[PDB]
């Protein structure tokens, strides 16, 4: 069930595990950040160790692999909020209900980290300090957004039940995606930086 | 691991099976649905086979009943709702950014009744061109639940100083519920599809 590189939790659920600087995977998360992001300071990342997110996220991971009969669905995405959501993200996750939806009421992941990092979605807190989520994201099969969408739209209007996964911006170079399910995403490190 | 009565479905992931009066899965509803909807008339019961939905409905089930102290976390309610609706609960279950708003709010999310007259509102379970009314029969994760408010966008915290630690559901009333607010995805399994009329 929970992956291997996670580190044991004496039996619990939910942990939040510092990561050690200059080990293989800080520098793994370090850098996908960094790629865009190099102007910044990272004071820490954490690891999202939270079973029950986790699960819930296996589960519609391997139906969307049947259904797309593909396994090709998963991206590695940001998402920076404010101070005052994280404690929520990381036990609860991504909720729609909490949402500035130009693209459908839903939560919004950016490809590059830089996008996560302005201020209006990292609010800095009153010490300074921006917070971003590396976020597995079941993006699966999308296509373009629109306003006002509450689900993604239908792959063709004769079977209005059989849905597209996910929305973008722009389908041939996608700058952001929106999922509008709970459990399409999952909170796998946390940043905690500066600009 | 989906239940060993249901139809075998061939490989295919949802279907829809008639039930025939005189077995007892149909009569328990029936019984269910006539002892508070007893001027209305039963044209069927579909039970909903839906892999999908079954299985993440049922992580959510084991989730909470560890979480939970040895709780009867679930609860059989109805759901009235229009025909245009029924395909996309069929398959995709119950959207809370779909939900109406209850002439009695308790919270911005799915509502769920005790008693079938409730949903066998007009304004619930509005008639088709058939004149055909439409009702879910629901397995409903209401686990631990208080009492709602009309602000809700998700259920309240159960200690105001620890924020992430929440009710499960909120009602309109903790000593005799009779609806209750559900917040979030695949924390109710559309069962069975009661069609009926005046
Ligand atoms: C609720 C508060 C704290 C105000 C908030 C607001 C926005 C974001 C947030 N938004 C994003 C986004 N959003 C948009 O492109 C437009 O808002 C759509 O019209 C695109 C790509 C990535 C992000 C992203 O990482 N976080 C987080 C939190």
């Amino acid at each position: 069930n929970l992956p291997e590189h996670w580190t044991d939790m004496n039996h619990q659920l939910f942990c939040m595990v510092q990561l050690e600087p200059g080990q293989s995977e800080y520098n793994t998360i370090k850098d996908k950040f960094t790629r865009t992001c190099s102007s910044y300071a990272i004071e820490k990342i954490e690891r999202i160790q939270n079973a029950f997110l986790w699960q819930s996220y296996q589960v519609k991971k391997r139906q969307m692999d049947i259904k797309n009969d593909h396994k090709n669905n998963e991206r590695l995405l940001f998402h920076g909020t404010d101070a005052d959501s994280v404690p929520y993200v990381n036990q609860h996750g991504f909720n729609r209900s909490c949402a500035a939806v130009s693209y459908g009421k839903g939560t919004y992941f950016a490809v590059d980290a830089s996008y996560s990092a302005k201020d209006t979605y990292s609010k800095p807190d009153s010490n300074g300090r921006k917070h971003m989520y590396v976020v597995r994201v079941l993006t699966g099969v999308f296509t373009k957004g629109r306003a006002g969408l509450v689900t993604p739209p239908p792959k063709n209007p004769h079977n209005p039940t059989d849905l597209f996964d996910s929305v973008t911006n722009n389908t041939r170079s996608p700058k952001l995606f929106v999922v509008f399910f709970d459990n399409q995403a999952y909170p796998e490190y946390l940043i905690t930086f500066t600009a």
